[PDB]
RNA sequence: AAAUCGGGAUUC
RNA sequence: AAAUCGGGAUUC
């Protein structure tokens, strides 16, 4: 019976395929990998007195660093590589430092980085032929809208493009089939234009200042669910909100860009929730300014995005550290770390991104959706409510 | 590049963890791994030209025996060694064998054999104080119901081993601290005295004839989802019932009873949808005869019964055998392999059922849900409906 | 966080 | 078969 202190671990995952970090049996999550990791290297033997996480990253949701607390055996000093060893390739152990007792993930957790990898092709305007393209170019009645010139030359090649290719055969409906084919190869040349596709400066600008419009105190009892407008635990604060410049990543040359949040704290879905949001008023010609509309107590259901682009980039403990510096207790900062899992974020968070983007065409499913669905509706119209 | 036949592959496993039987990246399923040790075993290289399953067996669902058909490299004579060492233990490969070209495990499947693992305690009366036990008591305005002094007696000394070890604590709601762990402790007394419960003759041959009353040709559109009464292939033949004696597995010691349905072809989760129903009709102390009623035009929902207790039994291909035995192919027969899956299944899937239950209360959950629900509980009345 | 029961709108 | 968007009733 080895001795066992308290401490924490730094780590980082690759979510896919995994249901969130919270260990969750029968069902396969980061923790329980961790776990069989654990015992296959020795770090524990045979409730894991006193386990706790800092976040409880969702189904399919990254993380580039996330920590957990727990009392394990550091007799070994290379337990580090043995667990990492005993670990798949998706799952990384970043470190392991001693925790004085009082510690506790989740309360001394000061705020949150998160980072949201988008697709550029989905600030695309929704496409001529759904009801949310009928809807708002129906939005006629109040001429507050922007043009958007730049969705309408992508359609429009797109539809040079088809029609130089398919002669008015002309897909209608399916529900094997050489229709099929012909209707498979149309979708297809239209994901390639989507990859195609380079994001002008006006368009980042625009989904900039739409982001922007998070920062500060208010009420996100629409970006989450559950949460009643008049409750005080309502209010989050956004420290700061960048969005990169697009860069191309993968065989198929897809543009994206990371939207990096800083947060004090953040509840349910909220990270995919302001990012759907600011991606919708931005593709459909908004004022951003309409995006603190949505802090009212008027209840608006924002479709959450897709979990794959998420990562949780870093848990912060700014008080720990602060204050119990003098104890000799070891900060938590997982910016030492930051090279390192700039790599492993490259090589096995974001090419799986990429992977499953031009896989399954997850994002572009995602807003085809809400394209064609008959309350956000309203609001991105040139006519909210009130 | 080695050669490739059409062979047909004889599998088993356990579905938990797995996201059902047909490949869907990107969560793990049954297919996935097996192409995963397939690569690894030299049986294919790099859709899969012509993949084809008998059974899509759904989320957790396991399968003593499947087959599925494609394109291997058989040049290996210890291939079928080498694919079970690149599987995981839940996961076997029976054999392999050559099929003719127009083989299609689908079409030329002649019937299905279906097993499902029940609790013997799922067929107690509900808990006194629950909404269906309230509304069934009071179901004497119509003194056609059973009495089920057995459930009785049973609560009856549960209450009488509760009153002898919680002094008047009387846990009342709940939404790390100590009313919980004596609710905790509650619960868990709860459930023991469920699994030390060993059903009574009476009550086993109540549950048969209720599971009699499906054999033949009947309408089962009530037994599925998405199928009107109406449709003509709502009509399915059950060939044969078979409800085994109960019998005590694992070191909980919980008594379980196994229900083997061998029918022409089967919908969606109507073979848990009948588990279930037969379960209420028993259990609520109704005639029988009333699961025909279920065959009539109006519309019950019928809850399907956990995933965890289903299990695949076989396929079978009466036609292929008896009309290709003459082209020199050899008949498909998972009852040739009937020892070794006899072992397997008890290794590696009744003991994973074991286990889940006792680990998370499945079935007890599931039923304690349909406990407490204000359709169904019409049917499950003294008075139906018309 | 995850899972269940259903009901509604979608996706090779 | 699986997955998504939401809405409703539940589960350490
Ligand atoms: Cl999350
Ligand atoms: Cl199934």
């Amino acid at each position: 019976r080895l001795p066992k202190r308290k401490v924490a671990v730094m780590v980082g995952y690759c979510g896919t395929g995994y249901h969130g970090m919270q260990y969750n049996p029968p069902n396969p999550t980061i923790e329980s990998a961790l776990f069989k990791a654990f015992v296959e290297a020795g770090a524990i033997s045979k409730k894991k007195n006193g386990f706790m996480r800092a976040a409880r990253t969702a189904k399919g949701v990254h993380a580039g660093g996330n920590l957990i607390s727990l009392k394990m055996i550091i007799e070994d000093p290379d337990i580090k590589q043995k667990i990492n060893e005993k670990l798949p390739e998706g799952i990384r152990v970043w470190d392991i430092e001693r925790v004085n007792k009082a510690f506790d993930c989740r309360k001394m957790c000061s705020s949150r980085w998160y980072e949201y990898l988008l697709p550029t092709y989905s600030l695309i305007g929704p496409k001529p032929g759904s009801i949310l393209y009928r809807d708002i170019e129906e939005s006629k009645t109040e001429l507050v809208l922007d043009e958007d010139l730049e969705s309408k030359e992508f359609w429009e090649e797109f539809k040079k493009d088809a029609n130089e290719k398919f002669s008015t055969e002309e897909i209608e409906a399916i529900l094997n089939e050489e229709l099929y084919q012909k209707v498979k190869k149309y979708k297809q040349l239209e994901n390639a234009h989507r990859r195609r596709y380079r994001i002008s400066a006006a368009k980042l600008a625009k989904f900039r200042a739409s982001t922007s419009q998070y920062l500060g105190a208010h009420n996100f009892h629409n970006f989450t669910l559950g949460k009643d407008f008049k409750e005080p635990s309502a209010i989050r604060f956004m420290k700061d909100i960048k969005v990169s410049d697009p860069f191309v990543i993968g065989d198929a040359q897809t543009e994206w860009i990371s939207i990096k949040i800083h947060g004090q704290s953040f509840m349910l879905h909220q990270i995919r929730k302001m990012v759907s949001m600011a991606t919708l008023i931005t593709r459909c010609g908004c004022p951003v300014e309409r995006i603190s509309q949505a802090y009212g107590q008027q209840k608006i259901n924002i479709p959450k995005a897709p979990a794959l682009g998420l990562l949780l980039e870093a848990p912060v403990f700014e008080g720990y550290n602060k204050r119990l510096e003098q104890f000799g207790y070891k900060a938590i900062d997982f910016s030492k770390y930051q090279d390192e899992v700039d790599k492993f974020k490259m090589k096995h968070i974001y090419d799986k991104i990429y992977k499953e983007e031009v896989d399954e065409n997850v994002f572009n499913a995602f807003f085809s959706y809400i394209d064609s669905f008959n309350k956000s509706i309203f609001e991105f119209l040139t006519a909210k409510g009130i």
